[PDB]
């Protein structure tokens, strides 16, 4: 890194000079007038070279040789190691005319090395490195590097109604176990030359995404100093002589959105005072970057760690059995007396520290989920603005790409359609996260218009294979027409969920018809799920489905929607219909492994374990 130093004509110049840089000294211009040659001394720890256009010289410490003064003979000033002392190292040069040998005049270079540097873990191991060349950048993949911060949404100290990163404030020993540290590494003499400071700084346009702090009187009472965020551009920084670290630990306030990528950049200066009334000048500057941990949702393929629960006191017969298929599996239970439409558990990661995040937006908030290494971020809507109208696929790959954290799948509606969307800022939000490359679907044609209504997933168990279970039209008639011939055909539907039989249900031509436009609306999805999931007819099962058109011309469950159902491992959680249509769902997914338990209803909301694979080692798509 060439640095422009020139001599001051027969003066001494005094300088800071910063180590990872090296200067370029004009020496032609200082001399006096009618001075032929000019001749150098040097320190031991200044290596010298007289530089004659292009071709680089190396000079001895006290050479007597002399060389013709000329604008493009100039020198190169290099140091390896900081000082000890304020001056110590030094230039001299010495200016001679046509005859004499006793110098007409001279000029100086005092220079005072130091090292700065700005220290961020961009390798991704959870250890602060010193000076990651590519610290300044931030690159996707297990061969790529960049540091990587949280968004500190969780809640330390449970007396504020507000998450850690509302506030521009520490309050425990616990908030800086999630921040990343930046360690600001230096080497010196015991004070910088007068007229030097080092000034750490962000954008006005990053203030309200990081927040740094430090930790005053760390051996006794300690205190957390807010430097850098929220009406803090700039900091000046005390410096300590000789071998100095100062930590620092910086927090993530905001989520990558529409209009904020996710990367941050924070700076240190060593700033040069001119005079009173003019600037300091940035002298030396050393950067690093740190993107935002987007937050990553979890599909129905990963192991459960808790299920919550929400519902009535008189739920009892759901609650029994909620229960009892959460006895069967490995992982514990949490009540609550909107359960899966407003709240959705997603994950945020880093190489340091990991935690779950709740996304809420509610139509105050809920106190069994805020607390300490639990995130809780809140946020016209139509009823496609829900966390029901949102699913997750297990890790898929899509013709050599891979999407090793599954890929978000929302409903819509048609482009040219005129029908409901979800909200253009929750759409935003989602493909601003990246990592799981969001994918519309059409759900626009159910009267609620939830992508839950008619897909799901199940894991095969004791393999790394899963099935996608669509809501199937066609299936129940079948399903019914069979039962119907085979003597069935008078018997009740739905007794103990209007007297309707198989013989009814089949007559009915108008709901033949509707059921047929339904199934097509069904298999649109099925062609754009296989497509953008990499799947083939082995991978899809299609469970009896019945619905009933109302005068908007959309699709309402005309019982129990079994494809919407608890995911727990080997363990599914199937909504009751009221039993040849259990029977047959026993027949498709029990041969399987998968074990069925059909439950009477008010929903749920699982939290599991994060995926094994980083998302800081994916690829993704401009
Ligand atoms: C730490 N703070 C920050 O980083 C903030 N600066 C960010 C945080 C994210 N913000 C949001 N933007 C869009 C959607 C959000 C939803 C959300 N809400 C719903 C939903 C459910 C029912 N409704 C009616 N809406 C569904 Cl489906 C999906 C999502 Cl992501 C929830 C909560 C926050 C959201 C923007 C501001
Ligand atoms: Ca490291
Ligand atoms: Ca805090
Ligand atoms: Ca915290
Ligand atoms: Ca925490």
């Amino acid at each position: 890194r060439e640095r422009t130093v020139r001599l001051q004509y027969g003066s001494r110049v005094e300088a800071v000079y910063v180590l990872g840089t090296y200067l370029w000294t004009d020496v032609y211009s200082a001399a006096p007038a009618g001075a032929q040659t000019f001749s150098l001394k040097h320190s031991e720890h200044v290596w010298v070279e007289v530089v004659r256009d292009g071709e680089a010289e190396e000079v001895a410490t006290n050479g007597k040789q002399r060389w013709l003064l000329s604008p493009s003979t100039t020198l190169r000033v290099t140091m390896s190691q900081a000082s000890t002392e304020a001056s110590s190292d030094k230039v001299t040069v010495n200016y001679y005319d046509e005859e004499g040998s006793i110098p007409i005049d001279q000029a100086g270079l005092f220079l005072t090395a130091i090292e700065i540097s700005l220290d961020v873990d961009a390798d991704r191991d959870g250890v602060v490195e010193k000076n990651n060349p590519k610290k300044a950048s931030w690159t996707w993949g297990p061969e790529g590097q960049g540091a990587i911060l949280l968004v500190n949404c969780d809640r330390e100290t449970p007396w504020l109604p507000k998450e850690d990163c509302r506030d521009e404030k520490v309050y425990s020993k616990e908030d800086l176990k999630d921040m990343s540290q930046m360690i600001l590494r230096t080497k010196g003499p015991d004070r910088l030359p007068a007229g030097y400071e080092i000034v750490l700084y962000i954008s006005m346009s990053d203030s309200d995404k990081v927040g740094v702090f430090y930790v005053e009187n760390p051996f006794f009472g300690q205190r957390y100093i807010h430097i850098l965020g929220r009406r803090k551009l700039y900091h000046v920084v005390k410096y300590t002589g000789g071998s100095a670290e100062l930590l620092f630990f910086v927090e993530g306030l905001c989520f990558p959105d529409e209009g904020f990528s996710g990367l941050v950049s924070i700076h240190v200066s060593l700033l040069e005072y001119m005079a009173q009334d003019i600037p300091l000048t940035p002298i030396f500057t050393d950067t690093v970057i740190f993107r935002i941990a987007p937050w990553i949702m979890t599909p129905n393929i990963l192991p459960p760690v808790s299920v919550f629960v929400c519902c009535m006191k008189d739920n009892y017969l759901f609650l029994k059995e909620v229960k009892n298929l959460v006895e069967k599996t490995n992982c514990e239970l949490k009540v609550c007396f909107w359960i899966q439409d407003e709240i959705e558990f997603g994950y945020i990661e880093a190489p340091h520290k990991g935690f779950p995040v709740v996304l809420d937006s509610p139509r105050f908030p809920v106190k069994e989920l805020l607390g300490p290494d639990f995130g809780y971020v809140t946020r016209s809507v139509t009823s496609l603005d829900s966390f029901g109208n949102l699913e997750v696929s297990p890790p898929v790959t899509v013709n050599g790409k891979t999407y090793p954290l599954g890929r978000i799948l929302i409903g819509s509606s048609f482009p040219l359609s005129g029908g409901r969307r979800m909200t253009k800022v929750v759409r935003d939000f989602l493909k601003a996260q990246q990592v799981q490359a969001p994918v519309e679907l059409y759900s626009d044609w159910l009267t609620v218009g939830h992508v839950d209504e008619f897909m799901s997933f199940v894991p095969i168990p004791g393999t790394k294979k899963f099935l996608l279970l669509m809501a199937s039209t066609s299936a129940c008639y079948k399903l019914f027409r069979e039962k119907q011939k085979d003597g069935h055909g008078e018997a009740i539907m739905f007794k103990g969920l209007k007297r309707i039989t198989i013989n009814k249900i089949l007559s009915n031509e108008s709901l033949v018809q509707e059921n047929l436009y339904f199934q097509r609306c069904l298999d649109w999805n099925r062609d754009i799920l296989k497509k953008e999931l990499g799947l083939t007819e082995q991978d899809i099962i299609d469970l009896p489905a019945l619905f009933k058109m109302d005068e908007d011309h959309r699709a309402r469950a005309f019982f129990p929607n079994m494809v919407n159902m608890i995911v727990l491992d080997k363990d599914l959680g199937i909504p009751k219909p009221f039993c040849c249509l259990e029977m047959h769902v026993r027949g498709l997914l029990e041969p399987l492994g998968l074990e069925c338990t059909f439950i009477d209803d008010c929903g749920t909301n699982v939290r599991r374990k994060p995926f094994t694979f980083k998302w800081w080692h994916m690829v993704p798509s401009r």
